[PDB]
């Protein structure tokens, strides 16, 4: 991912999703996309944005269903471009091996989601993220999200995941986590609200990338 | 709900949506709306649905991310027109309290989802399923979700939440439930592939509804 940034892209309507993606792509490579964005403004605006930025794009839609209603969520969020998909393990290995299904049928790619980064994760999540990465590895997962805000437990679900699995990790910045720490475990930081509220997104994209690439 | 009985409506295309739904609309007064349909037709279907049928909208959107991210998306939701929204209990209180706090603005109603009705709900959500439910009660909660494959689970979930909370129940039909069972514990249920796969769907729902007045 260029710069190891990826901007969650969480404004609700297109013009201004537009500016703000546009001011910050010489940063990034790989823009999440996630239901703020699609339920305001259709689920064209991900091929738009494909085309527009060239830019990957990771629909964030925290995939959390039934098998067979998965595979149908997942089946029209690849027609529509996306790159990738991010999906809980909370609901077990049914779910995520359906998503899993149309990844591999569709030539694309799910992220599983482990662990989360508000404080509200604290009460169910956490207790079984471990096992949650776990059956990730029994089921061939390669891409895996985790905590910013914990970074101890970043450090956990990498050691379960191992070196070569992908992980990338938001509540970086306005949820209190920090740049360069997450990056010891985390291939690369989600990034939203700390980039497209600031005054001069470009400035902010590029402060987190001086303070990282040192 | 007219005749305790509510339409998953998962097919994903819109003519097929709205002939199944129109055939069926002198059995039910209630459509629960998911993601496989919005994300094929998009939002603005939840508002033909609610104009041509005149029956109330469920939007199952298993709201399942952090606080600030959830009230973005039950607004877009609810914006859409949408008369209720279910919301996942696992990622914690506070993901459910924003939630909780944009229906209070919109004059809108969240039902938490407790434990899932398909096998993989036995690996992280049922244990903590009792746990969340009465978190719901906690929070203020009047309106939730349990499962039909699971009657024993759907008793314990109601002796927790009480008599006067509002209990629907997926997992009828395709997935192993029982009407009639289900209906001992839930207010009512939701059916899908049930009745709009049938030859007839009307006559399907006709089938459980009488299956159910007696
Ligand atoms: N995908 C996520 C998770 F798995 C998780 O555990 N925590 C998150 O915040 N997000 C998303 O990451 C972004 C965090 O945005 P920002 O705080 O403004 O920097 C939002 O889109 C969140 O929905
Ligand atoms: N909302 C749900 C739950 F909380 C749950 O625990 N189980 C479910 O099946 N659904 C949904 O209920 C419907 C079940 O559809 P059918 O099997 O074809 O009758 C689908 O839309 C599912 O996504």
């Amino acid at each position: 991912v260029m710069n190891r940034l990826i901007l969650a892209m969480d404004l609700m309507n297109r013009d201004d999703a537009l500016r703000v993606t546009g001011e910050v792509r010489e940063y990034i490579d790989t823009v999440k996309i996630g239901y703020p964005l699609v339920l305001s403004e259709g689920m064209d605006i991900i091929a738009e944005f494909r085309k527009r930025f060239g830019c990957r794009i990771i629909a964030d839609f925290k995939v959390a269903d039934i098998p067979e209603t998965n595979e149908k969520i997942c089946r029209a969020t690849f027609k529509a471009g996306a790159d990738a998909i991010i999906v809980h393990g909370f609901p077990g290995a049914d779910s995520v091996r359906a998503c899993l299904n149309v990844a591999e049928e569709m030539g694309r790619e799910v992220f599983l989601l482990t662990e989360m980064s508000h404080p509200g994760a604290e009460m169910f999540i956490q207790g079984a993220a471990d096992e949650i990465a776990r059956m990730g590895v029994d089921l061939g997962v390669k891409n895996y999200v985790g905590p910013s805000t914990r970074p101890e437990r970043l450090s956990r679900l990498r050691e379960i995941i191992g070196q070569d699995s992908f992980l990338i990790s938001p509540g970086v910045g306005a949820q209190g986590g920090d740049p360069g720490e997450t990056l010891r475990f985390a291939d690369a930081i989600i990034v939203g609200r700390s980039i497209y509220l600031a005054d001069n997104p470009a400035a902010a994209a590029a402060g987190i990338i001086e303070s990282i690439k040192d």
